[PDB]
């Protein structure tokens, strides 16, 4: 079948051989359908989530402030120390949890290895979510937040980054950003992005039982889609943004993995910027899953995402 | 449950349509292991590739010479346009074949698309091969002829590529300047190199069945590998050299592709390119197996490949 991949890091090998190799079967049959499956998927798999955070936050020292902001909940993440390029520039981090998942502290996960591994202030944006909030809740929020921040540092002393759903909230709100005649941030970070939310990426099918994070389309990913765009058809740019504008975007770094399912929709995104004029650095790795990088990050492989993805930033200081 | 890519060109969806794809189990099947078979298989190959050849000449218009260099054959080819910006620039091309095929004329595919969608003049290097010139005679003529080219032009005014065994070569060639302390050319593209002749990139196995013209490593893929290498261990840094130095190498433009069964070998290149401090670009086309951009040329993707080399090139002249 398929070995453990040979050349990663010894320490990523190890943090495959413990995972079992997930069932697609299972994966595929576990939809909700129901208000109360919903709602408990959600709470209990939050709950879970949130131990994983405390322990974060105490590793790496970092101070997390909640914040109110326009009626948003933001939390401000500031690491021991500041790398002084980032000096009056902030990051604005929009989480990922397709569409459903890790509301409230469990939202700051990436946020906590930025804010330690560049060097720099996070602000965490905590949107809403369906079921209770469908699109454009979430999108609203991102909007609220950035204009107040973009006020207080100026649009080009802000970066902007998210992974997965976060990832695609993130350039359906700069492509809105561009239509509306708004100043972007300075450089922004796509990790992963939920791109496209139809199963039209290659990867979707060719990567299923092989990403070991996303495992299929046809369950919960597949659900948490439609949940999120009720009656808006799922090509909506601001719901997919592959499908949207990519002239004049910032700078953007995108990082994926050859096992990653949404290997392909990185891709799709990359080569549309590309076209547009877009400056574009595209990181892949070898043997890496959808989000692999935050779901084992203390591999060689997720420490050089962030190293890299540092080095962009400070390009552009 | 694997689609033709939803997303690709129509053109390209029609290529891959049309093309009957070998089953893995036929495609290890078998496996030349005499001579009667090595050379039967290579001549009835390279006289399909003669006849793509002689059709793209006529249709893209084309000038080939016929050159002697140092012993070495060397077809150059003359564009009927050429770039400003390529003005006293040349190219060296290093032809694919998993180092068993397309000797000759065949040798010229991507020399062609090169010339004329650059607008620069190729030389390509028609190398010995096995069974009758095992490694390091590729890697020797490479060597001979770049002695007397970088003579001719200054090294900063030469640009090489290859694509797959050819990509692979080059980058060996490359280290053994760089560990020589000979100066290299300004600035290389690799196409789905062949960086690692075991089966170690993880997309060897994923993309079996999946990359349509490789389809598996362990038919005449691995064959030819063995055959080339002789009696080399496979890991030897001029065979397979993802385990040299990349330190040092000039900017380095990377291709490949979703479906690509050498995609983890690209992006493995990539990353210790990158972790050398090179400046690299990494171009992955969704829906895209190993050169499908050379053996479906007439399509945006395939367009899109030498446009984006175009302007990675013109940035270094
Ligand atoms: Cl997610
Ligand atoms: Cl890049
Ligand atoms: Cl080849």
């Amino acid at each position: 079948e398929v070995p453990i991949p040979q050349s990663i890091s010894a320490e990523f090998k190890a943090a495959l051989a413990q995972y079992p190799t997930p069932s697609v079967e299972e994966a595929r049959s576990f939809v909700p359908t129901t208000a109360a499956q919903w709602r408990d998927y959600v709470q209990a798999t939050n709950k879970m989530q949130k131990t994983k955070i405390k322990n974060m936050r105490k590793h790496y020292g970092v101070t997390v402030e909640l914040l109110d902001i326009k009626g948003v909940t933001v939390r401000k993440i500031t690491p021991k120390s500041l790398s002084p390029e980032f000096k009056d520039h902030v990051y604005i981090d929009i989480h990922g949890g397709a569409y459903v998942l890790f509301a409230g502290l469990p939202s700051i996960e990436e946020g906590i290895l930025i804010a330690h591994r560049l060097g720099i202030v996070v602000y965490s944006v905590d949107y809403r979510m369906p079921p209770a909030y469908p699109f454009p809740a979430a999108l609203d929020d991102v909007k609220h937040v950035y204009r107040v921040l973009s006020q207080q540092y100026d649009a080009n002393h802000i970066f902007m980054g998210g992974t997965s759903a976060g990832g695609g909230l993130l350039l359906a709100f700069v492509q809105g950003l561009i239509e509306n005649g708004v100043a972007t941030p300075r450089a922004i970070y796509a990790g992963t992005p939920w791109a496209d939310l139809t199963k039209t990426g290659d990867s979707l099918y060719t990567n299923e039982g092989i990403d070991r994070i996303l495992i299929t389309y046809d369950g919960t990913l597949g659900a948490s889609a439609r949940l999120y765009a009720g009656n808006t058809p799922l090509t909506h740019p601001k719901l997919s943004p592959i499908y949207g504008d990519f002239t004049d975007f910032p700078p953007t770094f995108l990082v994926t993995g050859t096992r990653d399912m949404f290997l392909s929709d990185t891709v799709r995104v990359n080569r549309k910027m590309r076209d547009a004029g877009v400056t574009t650095v595209l990181d892949v790795y070898e043997g890496l899953s959808h989000a692999d990088y935050l779901v084992s990050h203390q591999t060689p492989e997720s420490q050089s995402v962030y190293r890299q993805l540092k080095r962009f930033l400070v390009g552009f200081t």
